């Protein structure tokens, strides 16, 4: 549980926003990329796993699950690559809701930056700091620290 | 102390590696950029503060300290922007040693990627996971979790 992440890809402004969600906390990292290739996804996972203790990644689609570049990044970084089949149907709903929330926040900040990437990083900040009362940033640290001890 | 970070800029392959170090743990994030402009630094700090609870950043030089774009990012993200004067002389040494270690690791992985950015992210991963015994990744989470609690 402390090490499980889920990939999510959403679209805005003719660009792709790649998101990794820490399932237990709802904490996220995200980046804007031109298109969702194996190489882009692989690089994103490499960054993520250097920053947080990523044990398992549920990939966002079959192309990323299949990609030998993504498999190679998971091998490199010691990540168990898994499918993202929503065996619990609540999973699709959670992702859909998160994409809607993120796009809402991006709208709220969109005029504060020229470039979408900037707005997306503002959105990451707002999402992770939002008290729901603990924030997702607080929850991830607490969950991982409890696991370490 | 749990919220204190230090910026650090080093050079390789005619490119710039921008590093943020969490002082208390030695945990790092880093990125390759073409050159160290106010905008690049501002964007990097925005990313960092969305991911970790950044209270204070000691800037790496006077240009980044002065930069109105950097001040604007720090305002946005609620970061106290400070100078990086080594009032404790041991600070220069620590930074220099870290740059040497980072460049060492990059050399050890350099043939596993075409692009320097990939090698730098591998180096971030290796540095953060290295046990010296706890890792820097373990230390940062424990320090912050203790602070929340
Ligand atoms: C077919 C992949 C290309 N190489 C092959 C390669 C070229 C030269 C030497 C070794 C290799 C090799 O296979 N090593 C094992 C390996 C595999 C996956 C992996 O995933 C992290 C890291 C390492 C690795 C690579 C991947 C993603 C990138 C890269 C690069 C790169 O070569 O630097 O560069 C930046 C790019 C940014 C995102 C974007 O622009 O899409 O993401
Ligand atoms: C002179 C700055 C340019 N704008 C001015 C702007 C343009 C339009 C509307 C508002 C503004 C505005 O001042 N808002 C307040 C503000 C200030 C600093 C800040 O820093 C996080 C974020 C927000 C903000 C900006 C900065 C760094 C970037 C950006 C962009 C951008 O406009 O999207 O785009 C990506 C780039 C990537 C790194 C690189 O390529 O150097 O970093």
């Amino acid at each position: 549980s402390p090490g499980i992440w889920q990939l999510d890809c959403t679209h805005l402004e003719g660009k792709v926003i790649l998101v990794a969600v820490h399932v237990a906390s709802g904490y996220i990292e995200a980046e804007v990329i031109p298109a969702e290739t194996g190489q882009e996804t692989a690089y994103f996972l490499l960054k993520l796993a250097g920053r947080w203790p990523v044990k398992t990644v549920h990939t966002d689609n079959g192309s990323n699950f299949t990609s030998t570049t993504v498999k190679a990044a998971c091998w490199w970084a010691g990540i168990k690559q898994e499918d993202g089949i929503p065996y619990n149907p609540q999973s699709q709903g959670v992702i859909e809701s998160m994409n809607k929330e993120l796009k809402k926040i991006i709208g709220q900040v969109r005029d504060q930056a020229e470039h979408l990437k900037t707005a997306v990083q503002m959105a990451v900040f707002i999402h992770n700091h939002k008290r729901k009362g603990y924030s997702a940033g607080e929850r991830i640290v607490d969950i991982i620290a409890t696991d370490i001890q």
